[PDB]
């Protein structure tokens, strides 16, 4: 019942309640352990809404009073008449929160407390959806003093009148298959990019290119919309040291904006709800940059930097890797938007453990996902048990709608 | 049922079937997942069953299942079990176990190798002096001369749970740390523990800061005793860096030969509480974690500081470059002197083939991803993008609790 965490190099023990709140299903038995596995009606919805405000009101300090009892009553009514409710602007600004402090495989929820929440619920069009994610983007990205925010589309109804964002983030690079059998641009993107072609994009079939949005509002057909230009904040990435890395040709984009999942909150859900806040320096520099199926500069770097690559043995890979990932938080510096690197990163979230332990029971974290994608063990998340579990609300995975939406 | 992992680098879908032949269970269940945790006498009873499971599985592995021979040994178990208790292996069953668990072991990214193991049966032995001259013997052949060869030594199994068979080190060859009165450590803190209890013993300490610890051995549940292996046994390297002069200076250096001790394996029931067991190094063992870890020997400082790098702010990635550096010797090192060792790209890549080839010929392959994956550059290795399946075989190699904390003193 009660379950003890430990870290290995501090020998600071924690105790963990707050697991046994948990509701939803983990994927692992006792049998197998599916820890490193990427993706493992009238009467479900109550239960679910009062879960929710119980936990609400007991936040403000209002559990079992007349408000309390009274708001309880008022979403029974509408469910049993409308077959769905609507949250109040103070408890959907409480659960978008919530969802980001539950969220086990983000690093950086020390920060889960200050987002900023848009309300779009109001939204009726694809052009009314191109209006909020402009203004979100324009709002977060704050001329490089980036901002945490979400921005909120109408919940979902029947199911078939879905609202969504069918990128994967507001702000990513084109994919293209070469005739040369290679890739160009970022080959992570090169179904959507085809998709983003056969509804009508004129694609300029750069390395670089900014995607279009493709916005698919109350079910209907999606519609694309190029991101004012002059809103996408990018930054060129350069090297404290070498000269040359500049010549690679390197840029990033400076708002991370991941817009395809699901938002659950009291059982209701929030198909379209782009959510950003700010890079940590080797997402871009370790994961975009040189995983093999991404930009995979590796080669590259390591020729200009003359390392010895008759074997892997001289550790070429990894030397270049650290002086990639040291290029591009200098160049987030120095041009003032804001970046973390993992060790600041990692030092927060142990801090933030601690607070959510005492102050909370405990804090569902995925150390799969945790740990950095580099210098693993230096990191002090490496050394520290986590427990991971599921609490509500939360942001989830969905399919992606053109596998799914009916034209 | 089947169960599914997918390649995120490479897309290959692989199908697991073996996770239906686990019994042991993990930690985790539906609302918890405990992937991270550490560490998350028998019956007439229940042990009859564990050596049938056992004997069908040899038996099976060397195409005699059904047999005559295979029916006359489970019959021949069985009325040894019901007449003493518990009942011995056969040469062959030792040695197929002994492979079994290391095949099973979900945290080693070393298994490509299994089926190379070399057995020493050392169940004739009744003394911590006889445990002594075998567990030397294991070094000198283990370590032939830095050409590594695996090898695993089993004492006799566990009786009573009064008569264990245990080998107090956690490693066979390890480094005494000694806390100081002003509270900073000279040597390996991860030894304090265990360097306290050898000079209580009554071990002379060198004190210094590689000083090799003396084996503490416990045969049959008789008080431990202190013995020094021999100087010449210890193959130990010096580590400098290829184009870094300065880092000789340092005054470090490793031992060649790993050797966990610790461990207990567990063979169709039966229990082996010594066993100890020996590959070789992945470098990062010694450059990562025995080096760089804040607990350990925590060198990164003194390393940066030598290379002049911008030290006032973590993102100049001052430590990562370090960590790089010194990595670089101890491969350097090792393979300069012709000690066998492994670099994490060329064990891991190693690793991801054997994995293929199980699932292809055994159906499976447990596998710990928080474990495989290396404690440096992550994501540069074909393994962190390697969805891999948790779970429980035997044979297998499990934890026991330090035997300071469980023996009973008889002075
Ligand atoms: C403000 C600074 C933030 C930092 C430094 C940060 C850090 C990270 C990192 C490094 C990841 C792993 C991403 C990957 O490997 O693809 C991640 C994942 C995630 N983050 Fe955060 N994050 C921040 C803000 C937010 C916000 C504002 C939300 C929601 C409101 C959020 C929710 C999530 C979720 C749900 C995931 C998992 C996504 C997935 O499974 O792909 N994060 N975060
Ligand atoms: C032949 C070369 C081998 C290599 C390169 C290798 C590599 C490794 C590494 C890097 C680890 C993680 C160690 C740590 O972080 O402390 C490990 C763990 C382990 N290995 Fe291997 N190994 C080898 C041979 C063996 C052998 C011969 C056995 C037994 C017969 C074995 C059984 C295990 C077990 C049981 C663990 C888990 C240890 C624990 O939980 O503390 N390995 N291996
Ligand atoms: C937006 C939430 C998931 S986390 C806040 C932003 C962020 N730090 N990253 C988002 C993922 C970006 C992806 N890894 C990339 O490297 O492009
Ligand atoms: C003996 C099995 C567990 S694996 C075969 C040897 C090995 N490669 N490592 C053993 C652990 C060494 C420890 N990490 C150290 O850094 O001293
Ligand atoms: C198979 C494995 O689960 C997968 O590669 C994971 C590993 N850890 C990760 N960690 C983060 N932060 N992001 C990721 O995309 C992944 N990928
Ligand atoms: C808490 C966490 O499980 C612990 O630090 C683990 C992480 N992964 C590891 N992986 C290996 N190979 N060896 C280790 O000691 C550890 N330590
Ligand atoms: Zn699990």
């Amino acid at each position: 019942r009660f379950l003890k965490v430990k870290n290995w190099e501090t020998d600071v023990v924690l105790t963990d309640t707050l697991h046994l709140k948990s509701t939803l299903e983990t994927g692992c038995t006792e049998h197998i352990c599916m820890g490193s596995i990427m993706l493992p009606t009238k009467d479900q919805l109550f239960p679910l809404a009062k879960e929710f405000l119980d936990q609400y009101y007991s936040s403000i300090k209002r559990f079992g009073s007349k408000a309390h009892m009274d708001r309880l009553e008022e979403v029974n009514k509408e469910i049993e008449s409308t077959s769905t409710y609507q949250l109040k602007d103070t408890e959907l600004i409480y659960g978008a929160k919530h969802a980001w402090r539950n969220a086990s495989r983000c690093v950086g929820r020390i920060q889960w407390s200050k987002l900023q929440v848009f309300d779009a619920r109001d939204c009726t069009t694809a052009h009314g959806m191109f209006n909020y994610i402009c203004n979100h983007v324009k709002y977060a990205t704050n001329k490089g003093n980036l901002r945490s925010a979400i921005t909120i589309f109408p919940q979902r109804t029947d199911g078939k009148h879905d609202f969504r964002v069918w990128n994967s983030q507001l702000i990513r690079y084109a994919g293209y298959k070469q005739p040369d059998g290679s890739t160009l641009g970022d080959p992570a993107n090169v179904q959507f990019t085809e998709i983003c072609i056969q509804q009508g994009w004129k694609a300029p079939r750069g390395r670089f290119d900014v995607l279009p949005l493709l916005l698919q509002a109350n079910g209907n057909d999606p519609e694309l919309f190029q991101i004012p230009p002059e809103l996408v904040l990018e930054v060129p990435i350069r090297h404290p040291k070498f000269d040359w890395f500049k010549d690679l040709g390197l840029k990033w984009y400076g708002l991370p904006a991941v817009s395809n999942m699901l938002l659950e909150i009291g059982g209701l859900e929030f198909s379209a709800c782009p959510f950003s806040g700010w890079y940590m320096g080797t997402e871009i520099g370790v994961r975009d940059y040189c995983d093999n199926s991404r930009y995979n500069i590796l080669e590259e770097v390591a020729k200009k930097m003359d390392l010895d690559m008759r074997k892997t043995s001289s550790l070429w890979k990894d030397q270049a890797l650290v002086e990639i990932n040291i290029a591009v938080l200098y160049s987030f510096q120095s041009d003032k938007v804001t970046i973390v690197d993992h060790h600041s990163a990692t030092e927060s979230f142990i801090k933030h453990m601690e607070n959510e332990y005492r102050c909370r029971g405990g804090c569902p974290a995925d150390w799969v996902w945790i740990v950095p994608p580099m210098s693993g063990s230096i990191t002090p998340v490496f050394h520290q048990e986590m427990l991971n579990y599921r609490l509500t609300p939360s942001f989830e995975y969905q399919p992606d709608p053109w596998n799914t939406h009916v034209w």
